[PDB]
């Protein structure tokens, strides 16, 4: 738990278009901000911005039931990171992440499996961009 950012950050999270939708931006925000071990703070009140975007998220099929249904997906995305310090430098890279679920066969995949793989995927994202900052 040992971080390069100070107290007080800014964190923002965009999704892509999607049309299946459901709700992770708050839950991704919160997510990474218990990560990084800081207390949230209002844009111009902060002293570190995080911009994070959640992209390329698909649900690929791992593997299929006798009949060729699938039964099995790995979800992955990635994070696009936008980060402007207190000082001003800024650091853009992306991070990427993915979590395997398995799903009844030739089911839709419920909005509840949906939440908890992006998640899941996004929580292993934060990780790898926190080592990368540290």
């Amino acid at each position: 738990a040992n971080n390069i950012f100070d107290e007080k950050v800014y964190v923002n999270v965009e999704l892509s278009q999607q049309d299946n939708s459901i709700y992770v931006a708050d839950t991704l925000k919160e997510m990474v901000i218990s990560k990084l071990g800081r207390k949230l703070a209002l844009k111009h009140e902060a002293d570190d911005v995080i911009n994070v975007k959640m992209n390329n998220l698909e649900f690929i099929p791992l593997a299929y039931d006798k009949n060729g249904y699938v039964i099995s997906y790995k979800a992955k995305l990635n994070l696009d990171f936008n980060v402007v310090f207190k000082d001003g430098s800024s650091q853009a890279f992306s991070t990427s992440g993915s979590y395997n679920f398995e799903i009844s066969p030739n089911s839709i995949i419920s909005d509840s499996a949906r939440y908890e793989a992006i998640r899941a995927a996004s929580s292993e994202a934060f990780d790898e961009f926190i080592s990368v900052i540290a």
